[PDB]
C-alpha cells in the first residue's frame, strides 16, 4: 500500500527524506536526489517557491523527477494537505 498520506501529516517534516512524501517512489527519489531535492523539506520549499500552484509543481516534478500523473498528484496533495495543517 502507498497510504503514506496519513504518516506524513500526523507529525512535522523536519529532516524527513524525500521518499517519505506520498507519491515519491524509490526510483523517483534518485532522479530527485541528484537535483538537490534529497529531503521532503526541499520539495515543500519548491512548492512554496511556486506559490502552491497545482499544475506548476506537477509540471516541474515531471520536468525534473520524471514523475507520472499519480506520483505528481499524490505528492502535491500531501504538500497541500501539510501546508493546510502547519
Ligand atoms: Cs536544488
Ligand atoms: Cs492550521
Amino acid at each position: 500500500t502507498s497510504q503514506k498520506h496519513r504518516d506524513f501529516v500526523a507529525e512535522p517534516m523536519g529532516e524527513k527524506p524525500v521518499g517519505s512524501l506520498a507519491g515519491i517512489g524509490e526510483v523517483l527519489g534518485k532522479k530527485l536526489e541528484e537535483r538537490g531535492f534529497d529531503k521532503a523539506y526541499v520539495v515543500l520549499g519548491q512548492f512554496l517557491v511556486l506559490k502552491k500552484d497545482e499544475d506548476l509543481f506537477r509540471e516541474w516534478l515531471k520536468d525534473t523527477a520524471g514523475a507520472n500523473a499519480k506520483q505528481s498528484r499524490d505528492a502535491f496533495g500531501a504538500l497541500r494537505e501539510w501546508a493546510d495543517a502547519f
